This record gives C-alpha cells, structure tokens and sequence, in this order.
C-alpha cells in the first residue's frame, strides 16, 4: 500500500510509485529519474500516463520498451498545465535526466519534491527563487554531520591526474572505471578525453548512454573494446578474479589495469582526505575508490534547507526505522532555530 510520503495532497498525482499496482485516486504517476528503487514496476504493460523528462522517457522506451503514447515527457524550467495542476521540473543534480518538481496546488499550496538530489547554490537562483514553498519532500540519504565529501569536480582532477600519469609511465596499461546504473558519467569521459580515447563498453551499456542527449556522443563511446584504453565494467566485475579474467579476454594487448570504483560514503571518509588516496593491490590491478556523490552532503543539504525555509519536511530516505525518523527531526528542528523560520 502506497505510503503517504509518495502522495502529493489535493491532487490525483503520485512520485515513484509504481510498484504497488494501481494506486485508487492516481490520474498520474511522476517519475523524478531513471534508478530502479524509483521505477521498480514500471513494463510495457503500463497505460496511465507518466510524466519525466525527456531523457527519462528516451530510457523508458528503449530500456522498458514503455509505449510512446503513455510517456509524456516535459521540458525543464517551464511552467506546464498538467490536470489543470501549474508543475515545473527542475534540474535535480542527481544522474542524466533526473529532475525535483514544484506542484502549485489550486488551494495556494507550493510543494517541492526533491527525487533524489545533491543540492547547490545555483539552485537558489532559479525559479524556486520567485516564490514560498510550504512544503518540502527531502532527499535525505546523508542527513547526518558525519556525512562529508568532497566536491564533483576535486574528485574528477584526481581521476585525471592518476589515470594520465600512469598511462604515459606505463603506455600498455588499461584503464578500466566500474558501474551498475546511469549516473557518474563525468567520470570516465573526464578519463578518456585526457587519454585521448573513447570509451568502449557493452552493447547494453552503448544503448542506456546512447538515450541521455549527451552532445557530440558518437565521438567519445564506442562498442569496439579493442580499439579503446578506458574500458567499463559491470561493479559486480570490479575485483581481481574477475579483473584477471578480463585482463585475459583482451588477449596480450595491455600488461595492467588502473581501476576505479566510484562509490558514495564509506567510512575511509571519517579518516582519509582524497589528495591522499590508496588501492587495493594483488599484483599488477589496482582498485582505487573515490567518493564521487550524487547525493547532498550533509553541509549542502542544511544550507539547501536554511535558504528554503520550508513551513514542513517530509523524509523520503531512510524513512523505515524510528531510530532514523526521530535523528532527522532533530536535525530539521535545530536548522530551523539557527535560522530563525
Ligand atoms: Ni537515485
């Protein structure tokens, strides 16, 4: 049974639900992005609308094969009648295609949902700016001051200088980046445009990325792993039995690997800055991890909040425990006395 904090009040609308069949009431069911928790339900079999992005819909008709009729797909930054509902989709900083939506509710209420995010100061001055939000539906998968990381661009610097380095020490290295989902793009592109290489990859890796309306995407991916020096590989894959079986297929082409997980927390971040970083290594592989987060670190999401000045939170992550629900609150009640709302 759908729960409450997927419903938006005194609509018939619904956000990343659907997998819970037919929710009574529902004229339309939202989807912020394309990850699997959020669409887990979504087939071919499906005939309400959805509304996403445009990117979001390219990947649900070609990955869920979802009929085109039954994909409504709206642009950004715009404001759009939908059930005589004002919404607007908003750049969400999370992986390709995924947005927050503002409801203007008939009644005066303005609500906004974040999907998942990772917040920024550029989100202050778009139309969030313009007008009060009472209510606010939060991603708050690191909702706790332990929570920090670095930024998106000093972890793809490091990613530049290591894989670069070695490939000039070493010119018969591969560099090989994991993944299981879209999201986390900048990583590898960053690497194989310093190499001056496309990325090569499988035929189902080649169809996801060839949905996401990247420019000049013919130029920089390719399916030939031959003729490319940055590799990707299922996450699963990214380990030494499973690199050393890899590292046989290309057959006497390459005589290392230099790796890369890119992860979200662990617990290395408590203790460890990333300019001094270390792999793993069983000979010559070498995994590194690197924290590059889609999601708000605990500062972004405070100051996000702080500015926002919502009447009323509702929790999206981490809602399944009291333990957790009761830890939020707290945080949520001493942002709102620093700030004076
Ligand atoms: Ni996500």
């Amino acid at each position: 049974t759908c729960p409450f904090y997927k419903k938006i009040p005194g609509t018939g609308f619904t956000v990343d639900a659907f997998q819970y069949g037919v929710v009574e009431g529902c004229t339309a069911y939202f989807l912020t992005h394309f990850h699997s928790d959020h669409y887990a339900g979504l087939s071919k079999h499906f005939t309400f609308p959805v509304y996403c992005s445009e990117i979001t819909g390219n990947l649900l008709k070609n990955k869920l094969h979802v009929q085109e009729q039954y994909i409504h797909p709206l642009p950004l930054d715009t404001e759009c009648i939908v059930n005589g509902v004002k919404v607007v989709l908003l750049d969400a900083n999370h992986c390709p295609g995924a947005v927050m939506i503002l409801f203007y509710l008939p009644n005066g209420t303005v609500i906004l949902h974040t999907g998942d995010f990772r917040a920024d100061p550029s989100m202050e001055r778009s139309l969030l700016a313009d007008q009060k939000v009472h209510m606010l539906y939060l991603d708050t998968t690191y909702c706790s001051p332990e929570y920090t990381f670095p930024s998106q661009q000093e972890v793809i610097r490091f990613a530049i200088n290591t894989a670069f380095e070695a490939v000039t020490l070493n010119p018969h290295a591969l560099v090989v980046c994991g993944t299981y989902s879209i999201g986390k793009e900048k990583v590898f592109l960053a690497i194989a445009d310093v190499l001056g290489s496309k990325v090569g990859m499988s035929q189902e890796k080649y169809k996801t990325l060839q949905c996401l309306n990247i420019p000049e995407i013919n130029s920089l991916i390719t399916t030939d792993m031959c003729s490319s020096l940055v590799h990707l590989l299922p996450m699963m894959q990214i380990n030494f039995k499973g690199l050393q079986s890899h590292l046989k297929k290309c057959g006497g082409k390459y005589n290392q690997i230099l790796a890369f997980r890119p992860t979200g927390w662990t617990h290395s971040n408590k203790f460890t800055r990333i300019a001094d970083v270390i792999p793993q290594t069983k000979g010559n592989i070498s995994i590194y991890g690197i924290p590059y987060s889609e999601h708000s670190s605990y500062l972004e999401m405070k100051r996000f909040v702080q500015w926002l000045k919502p009447q009323k939170i509702i929790p999206t992550v981490n809602v399944g425990t009291w333990k957790s629900r009761s830890t939020m609150e707290k945080y949520f009640r001493e942002w709102k006395l620093e700030a004076g709302y």
